[PDB]
């Protein structure tokens, strides 16, 4: 049994998928005039450096993620399971058939114009504690605005909040044993309670789509369970500002007997949590 990851934030870079768009001409052209500007100059020359901002950054992990499951789908057996972190879930359910290239793409591009205009906090990347000596990192330290962002491996996790105690508790963090506290180039909290307002206003943006069933199934990263055709629409909402449960995730495909983890899409960010998840798991 074999699963497709999808990337999302954080593993873009420049020159990505350039060998993609040679092989798909129709489908960058149609990409070029959704997004209003030309999609392949900012992967491979990343203009004036466009491809660290979520709104230019999200449309471009979704064509190159996009792209790479058309190239394998033509190349290799079709997937048993599909899942991708945060933005690549959407590239999970174009895989599947729950839309088309050019409606996703539509989301897509509105989602980094809702998180674009969020201003107000910050993130931190966590290695070497677990979410248990979070959660009580947090508490010991009075850090009341701060919320888990994803949970990606089991000594990796994202905390994501008000920006005056992202900051301070890097040393208490690393005096419990952090191995490394990042504080993220990032422009607001995701997955926290600051997303809110872009959460309902994302609610009212997807009630003007409708949404076809899986024919692949795709893990949820609000519930880590396969998604079901009557709750995609609400989850794409509440994902915005709730914890993406990846480590669950794979651990739900292990326990379904899937046996190769690929990851469709630039980069190896989701072959490296895998390792760890897999180390813990077995």
């Amino acid at each position: 049994m074999k699963a497709y990851m999808f990337p999302g934030q954080g593993s873009q870079a420049k020159g990505m998928g350039r060998a993609l768009f040679d092989a798909f001409p129709a489908l960058t052209a149609r990409a070029d005039g959704v997004l209003g500007y030309s999609i392949r100059a900012l992967c491979q020359d990343d203009p004036d450096q466009r491809l660290s901002q979520t709104q230019f950054t999200q449309p471009a992990l979704y064509v190159v993620n996009a792209l790479s499951y058309l190239k394998r789908r033509e190349e290799e057996a079709p997937p048993d399971f599909l899942a991708g972190h945060s933005l690549g879930e959407f590239s999970a359910l174009f895989a599947a058939g729950v839309f088309d290239f050019e409606t996703g793409l539509a989301l897509v591009k509105k989602r980094g114009e809702l998180m674009g205009d969020a201003r107000g906090g910050g993130m931190a990347a966590v290695i070497g504690l677990d979410e248990e000596r979070v959660r009580e990192l947090l508490d010991q330290n009075g850090a009341t605005a701060v919320d888990i962002a994803n949970l990606n491996s089991p000594s990796q996790v994202v905390i994501s909040g008000a920006k005056d105690e992202i900051a301070r508790l890097q040393v208490p963090f690393e005096a419990a044993g952090a191995k490394k506290y990042t504080v993220l180039r990032v422009s607001a909290a995701f997955h926290s309670r600051f997303m809110r307002p872009a959460m309902v206003e994302f609610g009212r943006f997807l009630e003007g789509y409708d949404f076809a069933p899986p024919k692949i199934p795709v893990i949820s990263n609000v519930t880590a369970r396969p998604c079901k055709a009557d709750g995609i629409r609400a989850a794409l909402s509440e994902q915005i500002a709730s914890p993406v449960r990846w480590c669950e995730s794979i651990r739900y495909l292990m326990g379904r007997g899937v046996e190769e983890f690929v990851e469709c899409g630039h980069g190896i960010v989701l072959t490296g949590l895998y390792a760890q998840i897999r180390r813990d798991a077995q």
